[PDB]
């Protein structure tokens, strides 16, 4: 209990950086990492027992995923990859790693001052993403 309390909540995209260049690594499309690129997403975190639940709202798509920590899950992504998902708690930060075709990516969030901050990492190629609360 209380694990992600500093996690819950609303939050807004304010900054995106080398987005578009994590989605060519993970092997996004180029009219979809246009139009995902242009997303502004709410993140919407909530926790009931050990149940996470994570959504992402934007006029691209709406996206929703519920997990326990540790215990993997198989998740269809925004840019329609079928991957196999197991997000654990290391030292105060969510880690969210993706498996799909041989490859692996790991986004991580976590609280930094008031923002929820989100590290999209594909090999050599890190996005970073910043939110505030809504
Ligand atoms: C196109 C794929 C790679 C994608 C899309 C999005 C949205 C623009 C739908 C997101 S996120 O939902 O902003 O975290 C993320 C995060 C989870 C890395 C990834
Ligand atoms: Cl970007």
């Amino acid at each position: 209990s209380h694990m992600c309390d500093a996690f819950v909540g609303t939050w807004k995209l304010v900054s995106s950086e080398n987005f578009d260049d994590y989605m060519k690594e993970v092997g996004v499309g180029f009219a979809t990492r246009k139009v995902a690129g242009m997303a502004k997403p709410n993140m919407i975190i909530s926790v009931n027992g050990d149940v996470i639940t994570i959504k992402s709202e934007s006029t691209f798509k709406n996206t929703e995923i519920s997990f326990i920590l540790g215990q993997e899950f198989d998740e269809v992504t925004a840019d329609d990859r079928k991957v196999k998902s197991t997000i654990t708690l290391d030292g105060g930060v969510l880690v969210h790693v993706q498996k799909w075709d041989g490859k692996s990516t790991t986004i991580k969030r976590k609280r930094e001052d008031d923002k929820l901050v989100v590290e999209c990492v594909m090999k050599g190629v890190t996005s970073t993403r910043v939110y505030e609360r809504a």
